């Protein structure tokens, strides 16, 4: 097993939120700097940006299980929705 890298499909966790599904998106592609081992992620269905480490970042494959639940949150389910059938879609 590897560290992450651009393309990979996660849950990543935030403070105040339920396991999101999210990617990493590519640095090279913006015009920033990441904090020390932090990554950029992309959250489905709200189509946000926040920058996490390793820590918050499930792999997508591993916990769908658990994670990959409906919720109530705004976006969620539409975010459900795209990492499971376009994840590497253009949603800019």
């Amino acid at each position: 097993p590897h560290a992450f890298k651009p393309g990979d499909l996660v849950f990543a966790k935030m403070k105040g939120y339920p396991h999101w599904p999210a990617r990493i998106d590519d640095i090279a592609d913006g015009a920033v700097k990441p904090p020390p081992n932090k990554y950029p992620i992309f959250f489905f269905g709200t189509h946000e940006t926040a920058f996490l480490g390793p820590k918050d970042l499930f792999p997508y494959d591993k916990c769908k299980d658990k994670y990959g639940k409906p919720n109530k949150r705004k976006g969620f389910n539409e975010g459900l929705w795209e990492i499971q059938n376009n994840p590497h879609a253009s949603y800019s």
